[PDB]
């Protein structure tokens, strides 16, 4: 109907709030800041995911970096 998706992603930087007018996937935001997953879990909402999924108006993306990881 009216694509517009507003989503948070929480980090170290806590929660951020971001809204994109048309609606992604996880690969797409994640590579435009390109965020190396190599290094960092990213989560949908508490359960563990790949940047294969989509995002969603109301989607929590919890992405949280491995202290020690590297």
């Amino acid at each position: 109907m009216v694509i517009g998706m507003k989503f948070t992603v929480i980090t170290d930087d806590g929660k951020k709030i971001l809204e994109s007018g048309a609606p992604r996937r996880i690969k797409d935001v994640l590579g435009e800041l390109e965020i190396p997953i190599e290094t960092v879990v990213v989560k949908k909402n508490g359960q563990i995911v790949i940047d294969e999924e989509e995002i969603f108006d109301g989607d929590i993306i919890e992405v949280i970096r491995v202290i020690y990881g590297g």
